């Protein structure tokens, strides 16, 4: 029993963790097979970012301006380009600790965890979600730009995230791994606001589920509601409406406790409407949105990795 | 920017989790060198766990009673001894993956990462405290016992943990590396409670400290209070007694943030007296406790390790 914030063992990734130095900028890349990946903005200086021009950066520079460093060995840097906002550095060693991956662009709502690194060193990893503005409530700190988010499908890594930046209400906004940003922010030194943020219904829901089966029932009630009459009650706070898909996603956690969906939204309706009233659940005073349903199956019935 | 619940990285783990069969009982152990440790109740069956008795079990068995696995690597056991609740058996291949270690008994207030695990394989990773009343508020299932606690020191890794038992009240217990129980639990089917549990006083002061750093202050006032003063208050809503050491411990974050120790007791003293009001501190509607004074610097200053 128990429920925790749990993130994906991380050893796979910690050995793609390398260093990249463009001329006085260090930060973090990631080496797949001949290749180093990293955020673009590495060839930039100062004067550059108030409206860098990318393409003109890039063209001035040659394969010996780009120090990689995996751990202490140097990797020579045989060429170099660009994908929209990463930069692809060929070297000439071939990574041999290259694990079975690929690169996967996330939709809203989804989890992964973060492997935050410095100086192409792992610092630490934890699990967020992208919320449905396209941020990450993250924990980064100079020096983390290149550091990457990933998941783990039995033994295939799926890269999903790469970290860029910081915005000024203290979210994070990054770019896939093909260098495209999530949401609507470019990597140049701008004014740029996150939109406003909602709750993740189908996430809470999941979250609700895993409290049932871990003996928390005190907010089960005998209603049920309509996906109709929940949505309605749902735009009122700030949710996400919940769609035919999302129940069906659902559909394990309903059987396993017995208690329907739309029975579950009943409660949860009746939790937005009169509060939680100093009451916990799993440990929280607050509706939590970051597990999905799979997370939930994942940490209650016990799936591994290899 | 940024506060989230991390790990540390867990591939110097990963390489060292093994799967342990004796009979028809199989749980996870860890080969360091030529040694995998591994909980000793893996020689029982269902008729012994009333009350076995471990010296007359182990002499029952002999090495080829042991199937060691490393993935698909069977591993010749040569050897077994018992130490306190942990099996040590003997192999004749040492890890070639075995990093720099060493074994800490920790104490009730530090944090650690669990890797949980099941059939020798990684499932994932999340930090959680030494409660006062020594037990862990874990997330384990069947076939979880030999997951494994461990923090990084720079480059050396502590192990300080081996998972054993869920109580009744749905948390964890376990030992340390040479099989001495964190409280006062056994490994038998015996009725065992835990005592009650206190607030780790000296980390939810960490935790403010981490919400000033990152921009919450809402809660502070021009006030101070004495040790005296507060550690009353404290005993009075089950918070643990603050001692000078603790004061002297939360020195760093103090000089960062300019607020002294004592001005952010009174802080947390009218927390205590009037609650939170709906309010929120690093997101949480709740105190929380389960970051220490080390792992607030270490998240809000950027060490890595090696
Ligand atoms: C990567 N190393 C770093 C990430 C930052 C550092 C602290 N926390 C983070 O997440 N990247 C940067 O230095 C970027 N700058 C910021 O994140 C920056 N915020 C900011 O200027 N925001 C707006 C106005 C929205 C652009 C602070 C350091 C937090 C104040 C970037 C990355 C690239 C694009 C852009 C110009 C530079 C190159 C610096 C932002
Ligand atoms: C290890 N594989 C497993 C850990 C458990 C399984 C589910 N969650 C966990 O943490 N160990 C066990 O099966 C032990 N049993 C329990 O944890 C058990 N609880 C229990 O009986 N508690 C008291 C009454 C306090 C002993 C449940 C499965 C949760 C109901 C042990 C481990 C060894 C000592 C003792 C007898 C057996 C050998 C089983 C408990």
């Amino acid at each position: 029993s128990g429920f925790r914030k749990m993130a994906f063992p991380s050893g796979k990734v910690e050995g793609c963790m390398v260093q990249v130095t463009c001329g006085t900028t260090t930060l973090n890349g990631l080496w797949l097979d001949d290749v180093v990946y990293c955020p673009r903005h590495v060839i930039c200086t100062s004067e550059d970012m108030l409206n860098p021009n990318y393409e003109d950066l890039l063209i001035r520079k040659s394969n010996h301006n780009f120090l990689v460093q995996a751990g202490n060995v140097q990797l020579r840097v045989i060429g170099h380009s660009m994908q929209n906002c990463v930069l692809k550095l060929k070297v000439d060693t071939a990574n041999p600790k290259t694990p079975k991956y690929k690169f996967v662009r996330i939709q809203p709502g989804q989890t992964f965890s973060v492997l935050a690194c410095y100086n192409g060193s792992p610092s630490g990893v934890y699990q967020c979600a992208m919320r449905p503005n396209f941020t990450i409530k993250g924990s980064f700190l100079n020096g983390s730009c290149g550091s990457v988010g990933f998941n783990i499908d039995y033994d295939c890594v799926s890269f999903c995230y790469m970290h860029h930046m910081e915005l000024p209400t203290g979210v994070h906004a990054g770019t896939d791994l093909e260098g495209n940003f999530y949401g609507p922010f470019v990597d140049r030194q701008t004014a740029q606001a996150a939109g406003t943020d909602t709750t993740i219904t189908v996430n809470v829901l999941a979250w609700l589920y895993a409290a049932v089966i871990n003996g928390d029932r005190w907010f089960l009630n005998r209603f049920t509601t309509t996906l109709n009459d929940f949505n309605l009650v749902a735009m009122k706070y700030n949710y996400e409406p919940l769609t035919q898909d999302h129940v069906d996603i659902l559909g394990p956690l309903s059987a396993q406790t017995g208690i329907a969906v739309l029975d579950m939204c009943a409660s949860l309706k009746e939790l937005l409407q009169n509060g939680m009233n100093g009451r916990t659940i799993l440990g929280s005073a607050l509706l939590e949105d970051e597990f999905t349903p799979f997370d939930v199956v994942r940490q209650c019935s016990g799936v591994t990795f290899q």
